[PDB]
């Protein structure tokens, strides 16, 4: 068949348009008592494998990979290591929805509430009767409100600096957010990101603000957004962490009450439903979204191929 | 869920998705007729396979078909995220290599039926594939074009299966880490030509731009802007055919003399030509390698089932 090649079984899915590659069998065996030590093992001793499935030509820039792992915790359903074409992640909301929907379609997870171990600790994910998944996000908060930043080529932009599991600069209403305009939106948000760094504008404790999000009105959602992610990429989904940061700002401005659902549309019209409860002076947001399968695949690595382990 | 069996491969870095079973049956007796049927009655399947999130913008699709002609090994319909192609050199290499790996083609010269006529491809005993390109020729030599923000650029206008502007020179450094600047420059050139109505013969839009530089191992390295502000990961079989045509016209390369072209990612094709009219018949040799054996899955509940 392809007996001279290395075979890796993956299940590709997308969460509201943002793709996840779940890796099931064939990947190097990892050692460690916890998911974090396994992630170190992957990084230190098996990184070529991350590169083979995430770099071109097998991977493409927007993909997140998710390696299925045995559970660490006694009450966890499984463990997972997330990664991309540049390195290893901690938590990954859209990837977790992908993981859960994937394992759902394989019968390994059934409706109800599941704990999932990650290198950054446990994540609670509820699989609903209808196949949707709600993931409870980390504590989220706003650091600063309506901070002006002069962006060469665009003048002065105001935005909130907030934390939702990543640092965001949120600019909420006159670019408008259509999918056919992503080049211009990327240029703009990129200019903002560069200006923040040039001008030493950070999150709490020096945190680099590496995500930029724009919000506008939407006919059938509370808002539509465009989200610049690290590496000049945009999120196809409404962005779980970005939407968590948005809710923190809404809460801090008294525009959204605990328990109240906010519906966030993405640049491509997919949607997340979100709500929060108060935790101290911050919020605990939950993000509900839906993933669908893309492929059940055997990745093939042919050692004769000059790009077997990925193009730089 | 709809299930579609694909073999993904790449040819010098440029990926091909070979569709094998699972698609609706296409009506027609010629590959041309089956392509029209695909386009008119089953286009959503092209989009499901090629648009995000299942496909990506550098991918070419190839639907395996029964051969129409007695001496052809098979038929193929090539397509991408915008529509349907006729011939596709790099996809033909991936097709042939894939069939070889499936045990369906053995080394030798093969004829493959496409909507734009037959393509001759030789599968060599070492697994390489030579594809014979359409007749290629230079239309104009050293045409000057004034590019807003970059100055005056010269290049040949040549046909290789697509219309190309081949840039005479530039101080751009053709390295993979510089694709953003190279795209900006070549896109500006492309827009400049179209604004000044600088075209191929018959008003043909020059939608590909090629830059060349020296290489330590190959005769040349290029960067190729393709439609969609995308770049070719391979040396570009049609752009290399166009280049040979220019070399041949300049008497810089003789019939049968091999030229080796490196790509922006350091992958390589070998090329040579024989004369045919006042143009050339080039052949392009490269290699394809497998990426995945996959079942694409289309869930009708998915708002993006048939692509974003
Ligand atoms: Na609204």
């Amino acid at each position: 068949y392809f007996q001279s090649m290395k075979r890796v079984h993956v299940i590709d899915s997308h969460t509201a348009g943002e793709p996840t590659r779940l890796v099931m069998e064939g990947m190097p065996a990892l050692s460690g008592r916890t998911i974090a030590e396994k992630c170190d093992d992957f990084r230190d001793n098996h990184d070529a494998w991350r590169r083979a499935i995430m770099l071109e030509p097998r991977g493409h820039d927007v993909l997140v990979g998710a390696l299925y792992c045995a559970p660490e915790s006694s009450d966890a359903s499984c463990g997972v290591i997330f990664f991309n074409n540049s390195g290893y992640l901690g938590m990954c909301g859209h990837g977790t929805i992908g993981l859960v929907a994937s394992l759902h379609h394989l019968g390994q997870l059934t409706p109800g509430c599941h704990k999932i171990d990650t290198p950054a600790g446990p994540v609670s994910a509820t699989l609903h009767d209808d196949g949707a998944v709600t993931v409870r996000n980390v504590l989220s908060y706003r650091h600063r409100r309506r901070v002006p930043v002069e962006v060469p080529g665009y003048g002065t932009v105001h935005g909130d600096i907030a934390w939702g599991g990543n640092w965001f600069f949120l600019v909420s209403d006159d670019m408008t957010l259509e999918l056919d305009n992503v080049e211009a939106l990327t240029d703009y948000t990129w200019a903002i990101r560069q200006a923040l760094e040039a001008q030493s504008i950070t999150g709490e404790n020096g945190g680099v603000i590496d995500h930029i999000e724009l919000f506008c009105d939407d006919r059938e959602a509370d808002s539509r957004n465009f989200v610049l992610c690290p590496g000049k990429a945009y999120d196809r989904s409404p962005c779980g962490t970005g939407t968590s940061a948005k809710l923190a700002c809404l809460a801090a401005d008294g525009k959204l009450a605990p328990g109240q659902v906010w519906t966030q549309a993405s640049i491509c019209g997919s949607r997340f439903e979100a709500f929060y409860e108060r935790e101290g002076d911050g919020i605990r947001p939950s993000i509900k979204g839906r993933a669908y399968l893309s492929a059940d695949a055997t990745l093939l690595i042919d050692e004769r191929d000059p790009f077997a382990w990925g193009i730089a």
